[PDB]
DNA sequence: TCACCTGAACCGGTTTCTCACAGC
DNA sequence: GCTGTGAGAAAC
RNA sequence: ACUCGCCUCAGAAGAUAGGGAGAGUAACGGACGUAAGCGUCAAGACCACCAGAGGGUCACCGUAGAUGAGUAAUCAUCUGCCCAUCUAUAUGGGUGGUUCCCGGUUCAGGUGAA
């Protein structure tokens, strides 16, 4: 009972900025999860391999692996969640660092260095938390499919193993969940934007979208068969933005009841 | 590279807490 | 001049 | 002067504008520079800022009224009338105004121009 109602979007430069911005955060965030869970697999199966070659039973070394989960943390697989708490605030915290430092009189190469990390100003934590637990839900994504592609369960060929996003040659696309504000005709607007600043409080015609903190969208569609099919018992139920050349897509995912 | 299609498979977030209010 | 609403961070 | 179309703005097929083309009295093919490449330009109406940049509205919703929101341009909500469309036993209703739209996320092919 699930649909999808897509538009294509008409946004403004300030918008297709954030837009570039949110894209770029999540982008980063799979490649930061994809690569630790990449060199933690090759240690993982070249450890397998020093005690296979001993002809050590799988079976039995289960216990000790399991053992080890315990001992080492180099030894464990992390999920979206685990690796956001463990890892990604301890980073945005050194991006605060950064900022609250750099105003100082004090040198930004020392501080910031192009070399190890390709950023030219910190900016972990000026991005938008949904945005960026967004990439690692990508991620886990990939790696449960890869995973189950080889033990048991994913019929069908051999999913490959997870591969890097670069900028140019993937899509660009996330994911925002209610019960953040987000809605077509008949929700208001948000505190702060230009738009507020003019007065406007609530939707009154069919042609805007509530995309949280990125405010109000136009569109090119008619959002009446949303709006019409709301006023059923229907709910929003998250909204997923996405990229096909120079042209930005939305899709609502639509839950009748 | 950047981009586009086929093609298989499987699937479509919840909650707590802090805080800065807009509006008189 | 202060505070119930909204907006958002953070864990999971 | 008239008929045919290659790329481009209108969510996608049918209606209406853009930069250049063609031939005669349908076929054929995007353009500017500056073998490529790479950059650039191609939809009209209203308020702002100092010719041009940024922001809002439409390019889907017969044909009549009224009421609101908006400085506006447009939009929204009710009542008519016509048409189409169905519905159960000449009937009543309900449903609209040129048709359709279910999408994710990854891995692997395949071509494809560069």
């Amino acid at each position: 009972n699930l649909r999808a109602y897509k538009f294509r979007l008409d946004p403004n430069q300030a918008q297709t900025t954030a837009l570039y911005q949110a894209v770029g955060a999540a982008r980063y965030t799979y490649n930061m999860l994809t690569a630790y869970n990449l060199e933690v697999n090759r240690l993982r199966d070249d450890y397998w391999k020093r005690r296979h070659d001993e002809d050590i039973s799988d079976a039995d070394i289960k216990k000790e692996l399991n053992a080890l989960a315990k001992e080492d943390k180099r030894y464990k697989q992390l999920n979206y969640g685990a690796f956001g708490t463990q890892y990604l605030t301890p980073e945005k915290k050194r991006h605060e660092q950064a900022e609250h430092r750099i105003e100082n009189g004090e040198d930004p190469s020392v501080v910031w260095n192009q070399e190890t990390e390709r950023s030219a100003n910190p900016w972990l934590h000026t991005a938008n938390q949904r945005v960026l637990v967004s990439g690692l839900q990508n991620a886990s994504d990939a790696w449960d499919n890869f995973w189950a592609s080889r033990t048991g369960k994913r019929a069908g060929r051999l999913v490959g193993t997870p591969r890097f996003k670069k900028k140019g040659v993937s899509r660009d696309s996330f994911t925002v969940p209610a019960p953040e504000k987000m809605g077509a005709y008949g929700t208001a607007y948000l505190r702060g934007e230009p738009a507020y600043k003019q007065g406007r409080r609530k939707i009154t015609d069919y042609r805007h979208v509530r995309l949280s903190y990125l405010g109000t969208i136009r569109t090119f569609n008619s959002t009446k068969p949303l709006v019409k099919a709301v006023v059923a018992g229907a709910k929003i139920r998250s909204y997923t933005v996405s990229r096909n050349a120079d042209r930005w897509y939305v899709s609502f995912l639509v839950k009748f009841s």
